[PDB]
Order: structure tokens, then C-alpha cells, then sequence
């Protein structure tokens, strides 16, 4: 398996290692619950160095990105980041991502671990008619997520610049624990927080400095187990589970990141798709402690309406929760049934999204 620059730190910390997208990563250090609560109460630190980063350099970096992604990048000012999806010609979602507008001549793309290769090939095969150069810097880049209501106050003493000046989905090049770091007020937890992008060689030092501070305020290093729980609670999507090329953005609640008033890959297909949205992604709260898995069929009074996409147990709400792709006819309040292996029906209630929202801003 691939190992991030912090692998040794995780092992030394006694974490339970698991295989995620071909990466040897920590599922948890102490327990998933304890780590989720650290994220919800103080601060949880995640090693997300398996994520990929692409660099787009050149006079036409802006127009190129605006052509590739569904969201409006054409006017995004310097220092701003933006969440979006990238679609194929048929409007299917290739991946979701975060793009940083460094300057008119430079943009950074952060994508999911499992799709680095796919994404990079897609982006490069589309740069032909743009004055840009696309490069993959994943192999030498590390990324740490410092999330929680106490994230800012704990991290500040290691940063040479004031964090308050960094707005939600904004960033700035600075120095953290003595090393060059791109600090952005972003996250995948629903709490306030930051992500620290830096050269892989400096990952160990920054992580150790941060660990020293966590212990001071009862914070915790957090693994992928907690990462999934918190993102599900926050109701953020996980590519490959909640959406893929077989779903367009409108079907999974991402209509807000699609600006049809501009030209981009998948534009025409999405115009027609918008006219007939037959599916929707709903939030479910199941009865009991069993956790639903992707693929489990979802029924309404005996009739199939869709299937589970993501599932997990939420210690924040103390309930088994899930996301499900169902027909447009399903509505909040509906009593549905989830078919577990062996034909066992588990009751589920459709609730309003999101499940939970913490200390997050804009
Ligand atoms: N920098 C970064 N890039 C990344 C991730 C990440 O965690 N961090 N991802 C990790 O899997 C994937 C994208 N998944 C994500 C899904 C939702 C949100 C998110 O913050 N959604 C807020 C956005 C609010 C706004 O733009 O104003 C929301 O839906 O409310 C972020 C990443 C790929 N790229
Ligand atoms: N005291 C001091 N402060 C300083 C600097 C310095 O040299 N000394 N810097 C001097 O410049 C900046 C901090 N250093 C940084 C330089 C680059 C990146 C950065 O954006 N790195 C990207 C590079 C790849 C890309 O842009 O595509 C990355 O982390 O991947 C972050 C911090 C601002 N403050």
C-alpha cells in the first residue's frame, strides 16, 4: 500500500491501520467516537496527504478552470477557494473538488485520493486549447486538516499571520511551525477549521508541533473513521459512494455548484438534465443500531424507490444515519424501509438535510 509522509507517526501513535484507496491509513487512534467528539468539541487533526493536488499555470488558468468545472470561477478573486464538481460530456460527475484561485496565472486543484489518475488524465486531455500547463504535485505534497470549534485558537500560536483575517473558503501562503504552508479556512467536518498544504518533507515537523498543542486542549489526532462520520453528519458528499459518473449534479443536491449561464464541459447535457430531475439524495435516520451499506434497497410501503449510498452511526445525534438516492416522489417525513442482507427490513425516516451543522462560517 501507498504510505503518506506521516505513516510512521500513525504507527508510533498505535493507530489501527486500514487500506483506503490503496493507502495504508489510520482508521482511528483511540476510537471513532472519541475522535468524532474531539472534532465536535475541541479539535481533531487528520492526515489527508493521500488527496491529490494539481497545479494549473499559465495566462489562461482562469478560463481553463472555468471550462472544466461547473461552478463559476471566471470572477473568483485572488485568495478565494471554491467547491465544485467536474462533469463529462454527458453531465455525469467525474469528481468533486476544491479549486484555489492563487492568481490569474495560477490555480490549485485538490481532488480525492482514488481519482488522482483519472482526474489528471481528464484535465490534461482538455488543456489543448488553453495557454496553460497542468502538473501533478501530489507525489511531493502533504495535507493536514485541523478541524473543530477550537481549531483557530489552538493553531494560531504556530502561524506567523493572523488566522482571523482568513475567511471561509479563502486562503493565504504563510508559515506554520517554521515551514511554508498554504493555510485555508476549509474542511470536510461541518465545524470551523483549516487545511494545511505543505511539502511532504515538512509534514512530520508540523504534525509533531500540532500534536503537542492538541494534548494541551484535550484535542485528538483523528482517523478516517471519524472523517467519514463527521462528513456524513455534515451531509457533505463522498465521491464514489454518494455520486459518480452515473449521477448528474442535480440528482445529488449539488445544483448550487452548477452555473448554466456559463460554458463548460457537460453544459448542454446538464441543461436538458435540469428539465427532468427524476432522482434526489435524501437523508435517512434509521431505527436501531445497524448501519446501512451502499446498495441496500430502499422501499416505501413495499415498493422500491431507490438505494442507500452512504451509512454510518452518528454519535452526535446518537442515531444510525444514511444518504440514499431515491425517486423524486420521496419527501421529508416519509416512512421508508431499508432492506438489510437476508431480506430484513429496517425502518427509516426521511429528515431535512443536513443532519448537523457545527461551528462552520462564510
Ligand atoms: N481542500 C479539500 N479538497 C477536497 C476535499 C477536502 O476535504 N478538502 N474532498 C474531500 O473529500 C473532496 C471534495 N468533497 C467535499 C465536499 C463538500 C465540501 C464542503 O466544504 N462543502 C460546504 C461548502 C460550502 C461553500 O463552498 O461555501 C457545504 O456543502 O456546505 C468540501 C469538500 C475533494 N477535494
Ligand atoms: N517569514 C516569511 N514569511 C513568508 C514567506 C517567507 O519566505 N518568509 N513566504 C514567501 O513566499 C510566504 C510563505 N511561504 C509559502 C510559499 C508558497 C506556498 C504555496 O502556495 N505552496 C504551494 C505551491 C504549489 C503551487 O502553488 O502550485 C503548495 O503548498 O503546494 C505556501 C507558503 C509568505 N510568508
Amino acid at each position: 500500500m501507498k504510505r503518506t509522509p506521516l505513516f510512521e507517526k500513525h504507527v508510533e501513535l498505535g493507530a489501527k491501520m486500514v487500506d483506503f484507496a490503496g493507502w495504508e491509513m489510520p482508521l482511528y487512534y483511540t476510537s471513532i467516537f472519541e475522535e468524532v467528539m474531539a472534532v465536535r468539541k475541541s479539535v481533531g487533526m487528520f492526515d489527508v496527504s493521500h488527496m491529490g493536488e494539481f497545479l494549473v499555470k499559465g495566462p489562461e488558468a482562469v478560463s481553463f478552470i472555468d471550462f472544466l468545472i461547473t461552478n463559476d470561477f471566471s470572477s473568483l478573486p485572488d485568495g478565494k477557494a471554491i467547491y465544485s464538481v467536474m462533469c463529462n460530456e454527458n453531465g455525469g460527475i467525474i469528481d468533486d473538488l476544491v479549486v484555489y484561485k492563487v492568481s490569474p496565472d495560477e490555480a490549485l486543484m485538490v481532488v480525492n485520493a482514488a481519482n488522482i489518475e483519472k482526474d489528471f488524465n481528464w484535465i490534461k486531455s482538455h488543456s489543448k486549447n488553453f495557454d496553460v500547463e497542468v502538473s501533478n504535485i501530489s507525489d511531493t505534497t502533504a495535507l493536514i486538516a485541523f478541524q473543530g470549534p477550537k481549531a483557530q485558537e489552538t493553531l494560531q500560536e504556530l502561524v506567523e499571520d493572523g488566522l482571523e483575517e482568513i475567511a471561509y473558503y479563502s486562503f493565504r501562503k504563510s508559515i506554520v511551525a517554521g515551514v511554508e504552508t498554504l493555510v485555508s479556512r476549509t474542511g470536510y467536518t461541518g465545524e470551523d477549521g483549516f487545511e494545511l498544504m505543505l511539502e511532504a518533507k515538512n509534514a512530520p515537523k508540523v504534525w509533531d508541533a500540532l500534536m503537542n498543542l492538541l494534548r494541551k486542549i484535550d484535542g485528538r489526532p483523528a482517523g478516517l473513521g471519524a472523517r467519514d462520520v463527521c462528513r456524513l453528519e455534515a451531509t457533505y458528499l463522498l465521491y464514489g459512494q454518494d455520486m459518480d459518473e452515473n449521477t448528474n449534479p442535480f440528482e445529488v443536491g449539488l445544483s448550487w455548484v452548477v452555473k448554466l449561464n456559463k460554458d463548460f464541459v457537460g453544459k448542454e447535457a446538464l441543461l436538458k438534465a435540469k428539465e427532468k430531475v427524476e432522482r434526489k439524495l435524501v437523508a435517512l435516520e434509521l431505527s436501531g443500531k445497524r448501519i446501512a451499506r451502499k446498495g441496500y434497497e430502499v422501499l416505501k410501503n413495499g415498493e422500491r424507490v431507490g438505494e442507500i449510498t452512504s451509512g454510518n452511526f452518528s454519535p452526535t445525534l446518537g442515531k444510525s444515519i444514511a444518504l440514499a438516492l431515491v425517486s423524486k416522489s420521496v419527501k421529508i417525513g416519509d416512512q421508508l424501509g431499508v432492506v438489510f442482507p437476508g431480506g430484513k427490513l429496517v425502518e427509516a425516516l426521511v429528515v431535512k438535510k443536513p443532519f448537523y451543522r457545527g461551528s462552520v462560517r462564510r
